[PDB]
């Protein structure tokens, strides 16, 4: 047989270029996964940060809320 | 014969990887699609929390300067 010879041949072209395939999709995917993962762990880091600054000022103006009833209180 | 049945033989195979090729890259794209996804997601939920705390920041800031306004001038009126 040749034709066969010529279809075979042809396959592992196939077989080349899909294999091709998967080892770059793999690669890029597990690029793409990684920097999403590290940019939800620097907003983690980055909430943290802000949950904390917003703790303190609140607690400034519950401070001054209290030093204000008190001011007020000394002519009640 | 001649060696064509060796060759329908292999050509057979042949076809079997190239499905198993096919199947596989389906099954990883699918996979991936999955992950970027939820990642993606987490990504603008934590974005949205971090909108919302500075909008309380803002929020407890304004509220500062009204008390702090409230105590200079309560005091102000007094010393008169």
């Amino acid at each position: 047989k040749d034709e066969k010879d010529h279809l075979i041949e042809r396959l592992y072209r196939e077989i080349s270029g899909l294999k091709a395939q998967l080892e770059n999709m793999k690669t890029e995917s597990q690029r793409v996964v990684l920097q999403l993962k590290g940019h939800v762990s620097e907003l983690e880091a980055d909430l943290a940060e802000q949950q904390h600054l917003r703790q303190q000022a609140a607690d400034d103006c519950e401070f001054l809320r209290a030093e204000l009833d008190e001011l007020r209180r000394q002519r009640e």
